């Protein structure tokens, strides 16, 4: 129950704008501990792994609501976020979901 | 739609306090552009107008409650407020009081 | 109404991550005066009297609620917030708990 | 000898990547006062004077030197500096570049 | 060589300017372990004692020189000093003044 | 000129504090573009490539110098360095040293 795991991946908008470390603080300073990390349409991104209990949910409270007009302050798309569009992250929306992306982006020995 | 303008301003206690600096760049990280700024009863104040989709209650909720015992931590009266008095900041509190406080306080050419 | 006065103190958890100058400024920044810090189980902790206009009840919501899993982004927990166990932070939940929490903590001299 | 004042801008580059705010913040917390500011070939500006003891050669100090790959990181230039074109940032040279720059930029009544 | 122990104290305008959580923060995270604390002309101070490797000469490279117009920015002083009246903060010189700054300061049950 | 390239990595000690996002921003701020990125004796690491004018020698006066007594406050080193044995971050010594340090760490498919 804490070997729990999501799918994190900043979207080209945040890689271009320069937010990719900023992300990251925000998920060290929670506790939560980086498993795997790459950098491969139209711009580089971020595909990350993240482990901790509840991790799933916590980072999707962490990132705010899909639509960053009703965002909250705090949230990364509260204090980032531009419009629908380019909302920044993409964050694993429930353990299945998780589970999936996660082995869609990664080899399994990419994985701690 | 994204044409969009509101009027903020940094009251006295805001600029006394030395919060110009973070308040913009709060706005910077969001996405709007600014497009005039001004550095006019007691105590100097900075006047702003900022551009971009809904920023008119995006930046409402940015600054937080009128009363900073109930503004939420991530908002600027949630990170900065005092009391009621002393709430830092001034933002338009809609479409028209945004046009006419932008006319009040701005020749046109002043404005982008 | 303004001489109102809360008890806060890192937990030893807060100490060990490196927290203590973030939780003061944290408040320092919401305008409250410190009053009184000592540095005394199993780990040293920080204890401090703020003062300020509603200091008590502020101060619950900066700290955010005590099942970080649910605390909001922005508060304390919502930002450096572990599980439950390790919460970082405790301040005195009413205003009969902070008199008597500064009391127990503290010789009167040592209060301003 | 307190009463001192310099011109400082930032270029159209530290306009477009996010940077105002976070230059004003660096002053204010260096304890001047901000007297004036006016937001304005290719590219917005931001054109402010600033006020206090030794405040010319200190914000020069505060930028770095013109060319941000020898710039020292706390600087401006040494913090957020990109090449020698792209260096964010203009600040008087001495008394002199500094009473000729305001007055360039301002009618007198817009200074304080 | 690593039991090695400074004296710190913010000064009455550090303290005055909400800037004590601040000075904590940046000991914290060079890694110096915080050894005791308390909140005593005019205006309150707060006196600490600090632990670490080199401490004493490391955390005057991190204060930086006394004369803040000359202060290196990343330094406290560089960062935050007016001028050298209100210099912000004190630490020991070297390692006989800090001995006797700290027992000056301190009842001895008061330091770890 | 530009197209010049370094790595870096993120030490042990700079995983276990959570300082990888630090870092990260550090470059972003530098206007560094990153172009790969990996999360592979004893701690885990994070090895980065990064990308821009003069990257190798800048980056490493960001970095500070190998010994963190003597490290400017500003840089990694100078701001969260502990001791030599763990002094957070390698990057490469110059040009040479980044192509080898480069190609030892990367499949050429997983840079840019
Ligand atoms: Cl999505
Ligand atoms: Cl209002
Ligand atoms: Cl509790
Ligand atoms: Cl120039
Ligand atoms: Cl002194
Ligand atoms: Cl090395």
């Amino acid at each position: 129950m804490a070997r729990e795991r999501t799918f994190l991946m900043v979207k080209p908008d945040g890689v271009q704008r320069g937010l990719v470390g900023e992300i990251i603080s925000r998920f060290e300073r929670r506790g939560f501990k980086l498993v795997a990390m790459k950098f491969f349409s139209s711009g580089p991104v971020c595909a990350m792994v993240w482990e901790g209990a509840n991790v799933v949910s916590i980072s999707r409270t962490m990132m705010g609501v899909t639509k960053p007009a009703e965002s909250a302050p705090g949230t990364i798309r509260g204090d980032f976020g531009i419009d629908v569009g380019r909302n920044i992250i993409h964050g694993s929306a429930n353990l299945d979901d998780a589970a999936r992306e996660i082995a869609l982006w990664f080899k399994p020995e990419e994985v701690a």
